[PDB]
């Protein structure tokens, strides 16, 4: 209830994001389009992955709750008696900083037509190998002209409402934001919490996005484009399409306190070179 705008928004920006990378896939390949969800969760994306009629989905989260959870969404949908077509998915539960999801795959040789990571990105940074890792298995097995799309925190804006803070937590009573030290912010390592209303489900790492941008080139990842929640609202609401679809999901305006915690985030998207 409290986060109700909030919630709708993000599976808006989620959406509007697969569905503009869809239509630059289907510009190229247009059949057997494979997609690798990071952090798939507890599912939630495979509504929007089969509305972008998706034939292959392979989802992984570090938790085996939720890829067994998710599994359970996939297999919902697929056993209606209906016509409706589903992506054939595949469930992997790894860690993906510190494992090599190439060698959980069906098939170790797999190539991916998109890569989406939303709302994980930032939990790699603990470390420098484990950041580079998540970025290894999300773009390594992008074949070329492949996206790697998703959303992280800020980094710019995380920091300034720190150094506005007069303690080293900040927010509002729909958020709370508790850095483990201000001032000090380690490429790797800095560490904070990230609580919404209700408790506060792990710790996350801030990632400079000038710095995730240079190690994804390593994986031959060229940026595609990379805007603050924002700036993507401003931009793609200019659809009309678009437009219809966030009264329709019953999200836009919400509390000041909603709107705050939205411009945290940033979305992003890197494609794959030869
Ligand atoms: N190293 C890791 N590997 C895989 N998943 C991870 C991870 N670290 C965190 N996560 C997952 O990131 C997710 C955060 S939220 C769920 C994101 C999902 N795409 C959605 O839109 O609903 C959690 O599921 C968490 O388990």
């Amino acid at each position: 209830s409290r986060i109700f705008y909030l919630r709708n928004f993000n599976n808006w920006m989620k959406s509007v994001l697969i569905g503009e990378f869809l239509e630059k896939v289907r510009q190229k390949k247009k059949r057997d389009i494979t997609v690798l969800d990071l952090g798939c969760g507890k599912g939630g994306d495979l509504l929007k992955w089969k509305k972008g009629r998706i034939n292959k989905l392979v989802c992984t989260d570090i938790a085996d709750v939720s890829v067994k959870q998710c599994q359970q969404r996939y297999e919902d949908m697929k056993n209606r008696r209906d016509s409706e077509y589903i992506f054939s998915a595949e469930f992997i539960t790894a860690d993906s900083s510190k494992e090599l999801l190439i060698d959980k795959f069906r098939d170790p040789q797999m190539c991916f037509d998109i890569c989406s990571c939303q709302f994980v990105c930032h939990y790699s940074f603990e470390s420098y190998e484990q950041a580079d890792m998540m970025l290894r298995n999300a773009c390594e097995r992008l074949s070329p002209g492949g996206y790697f799309i998703g959303t992280t925190p800020n980094s710019f804006e995380l920091i300034r409402r720190l150094e506005a803070s007069e303690t080293e937590s900040f927010g509002n009573e729909i958020y709370t934001v508790k850095f483990q030290k201000k001032g000090d912010y380690p490429l790797f390592g800095c560490k904070y919490d990230f609580n919404l209303e209700g408790v506060v489900d792990v710790p996350e790492f801030l990632v400079y996005f000038p710095l995730l941008n240079e190690m994804a080139k390593k994986y031959n990842m060229k940026l595609v484009y990379k805007k603050t929640f924002l700036e993507f609202y401003e931009e793609k609401i200019k659809n009309n399409e678009n437009k219809m679809l966030l009264k329709r999901m019953q999200g836009g305006s919400g509390s000041k306190s909603e709107w705050e915690a939205t411009s945290i985030y940033l979305v992003f998207a890197f494609e794959k070179q030869q």
